């Protein structure tokens, strides 16, 4: 249907079906046990961020590879259940959409994951070149196939050079997995989200150390953001002033799966509304902190 | 009197085949993954249809994506689903099964969605004339005993040729299910129930539990690689060696393949010894294959 100009937030990245089962004790091999609870939860970083952007009230769209099948049918219906637009999905003619079986032991919180990843072709620069960029106000890219994603980012920059400052598309990039191929993406985007895992892999022990050590990698003008679980989150911009927000921990922590995605989506949402980087950091910690006290994304607003 | 009805459970099995069983708190990538229709009575319908027997499934299901996959899979195998007790609310049960490719072991994490089971009221609406054999998977014994009493009432006013043969499966070691031993012409008792009651072999289990079955009944007990045994009114213990595949890859549903194959062979007029051997033959072939494709 008709999407108004410069209204949607696009998240380019991964999607996975997690069939999560909570059990009294980890099952012994060749045995049948009944789980305490079970939920089929749609995952993936860009996918979870779309869920949160929709609940926060922002029109959003997901762009990622999916192959026709039972897993894709469940995931598409789950995207629609959360009000996410899926018209940009790169549908692959062969393969399986990723899915996993996660067993969580209630006795000690241990989590055993049996992942089924058929190495499905990622979204390419050719696929992204067919996307009409006018319907988007913000494009968030989850670091995955950096060499192709750099061409996607160069296409958005070309679009912005011939647009007034009001109609320019804001860009954010997430370097979450500690893969050396992804570190070229630091030099792209207006906002760069770096994970605690990437920071620790590169020898940084805190958000302050990570932002001071990695700011030289971002392009001129960019804001580098780093969330650090119970230690809150920090941001660093061109003025060189480190910004910080304390965490807003829930009374009881029940589920941190997707807390980083809730933080990213909430920082994007607040900045796309014209709020300052300090205000967006606080909002991101506030929404991600509330999410940690809830199972899934229901009730974050 | 042409169809074989299986009353029991249907679940969606999300099966992951792995090189070795994963250690707790680890992340492993499986060799392959598939959505397969499961449940004891449901798997028996799959095998009865592949063996060439008209069959029907009776079990609780709730509308949704899981039920749509399961109904399409039942129709794909030529299984009649007009007897399904459709519930207005809930989700059809589902499970995560990890199958070790090195030895065919299967670990099941079952999610029973507390969906209402098939009741004696639901079964009372079933026209029994179109069935020649009715197999009931032990689940809600108090209600299933009323279903079994209804079939007995039907048989009392039928000539011996038009009587419906009945089989019962006591698979889970639940004390409430042991009342079902005294019902049916064939009673299938699992190795788990036998070991729970202190029996160390199929011979011990059949001698120790035959007093629980009704007069005339045949008690059957499969014992994985040790074959299977049966005991009838004549008191003669019958045995069949297993037909193990050279490489065991998937034992999920081997017991269901055994039960369906023993029912199929007996419904064709074969002896209890012939049915025991056929059950071991088809279940043994299934252990060397992923799923039920290729068992015939
Ligand atoms: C600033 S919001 C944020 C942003 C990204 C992340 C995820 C990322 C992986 C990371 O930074 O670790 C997390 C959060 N936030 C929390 N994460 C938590 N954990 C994460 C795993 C830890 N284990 C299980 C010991 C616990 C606990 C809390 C707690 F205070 F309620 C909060 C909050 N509030
Ligand atoms: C007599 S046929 C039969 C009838 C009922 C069952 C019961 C079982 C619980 C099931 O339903 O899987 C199993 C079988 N048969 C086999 N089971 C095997 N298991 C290895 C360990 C597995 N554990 C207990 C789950 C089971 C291995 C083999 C091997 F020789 F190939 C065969 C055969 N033949």
């Amino acid at each position: 249907g008709l999407v108004p100009r410069g209204s949607q937030i696009l998240c380019v990245g991964l999607v996975v079906l997690d069939v999560i089962s909570l059990v009294d004790k980890y099952p012994k091999e060749d045995s049948e046990i009944r789980c305490l609870s079970q939920r089929w939860q749609r995952g993936g970083n860009a996918s979870n961020s779309c869920t949160v952007l929709s609940l926060l009230g922002a029109p959003c769209a997901f762009m990622g590879s999916m192959a026709p099948g039972h897993v894709a049918d469940f995931l598409v219906a789950d995207f629609r259940r959360r009000g996410v637009d899926v018209s940009q999905v790169a549908w692959q003619s062969k393969g399986d959409t990723p899915s996993s079986c996660c067993i969580i032991n209630n006795s000690n919180g241990n989590r055993t994951i049996v992942l089924h990843d058929t190495s499905l072709p990622d979204v390419s620069a050719t696929d992204f070149e067919k996307v009409d960029l006018t319907q988007f106000k913000w494009i968030h890219i989850e670091g995955r196939n950096a060499s192709e994603q750099v061409k996607m980012l160069q296409r958005i920059d070309a679009h912005n050079t011939r647009q007034p400052p009001e109609q320019k598309i804001r860009v954010s990039v997430e370097v979450e997995k500690p893969r050396e191929e992804l570190f070229q993406l630091f030099g792209y985007g207006d906002v760069v989200f770096v994970s605690k895992d990437v920071a620790k892999h590169l020898g940084f022990q805190s958000a302050e150390e990570a932002l001071r050590g990695l700011y030289g990698r971002v392009r001129k003008g960019a804001v580098l953001v780093c969330a650090w679980a119970e230690e809150g989150a920090d941001a660093l911009g061109p003025d060189g002033k480190l910004l910080h927000s304390d965490a807003f921990p829930p009374p009881r922590v029940v589920d941190t799966l997707g807390a980083g995605d809730t933080f990213n989506a909430s920082v994007i949402f607040s900045l796309s509304q014209g709020r300052s980087v300090q205000e967006a950091l606080r909002f991101g910690c506030q929404v991600a902190g509330k999410k940690c006290g809830l199972q899934g994304f229901d009730g974050i607003v």
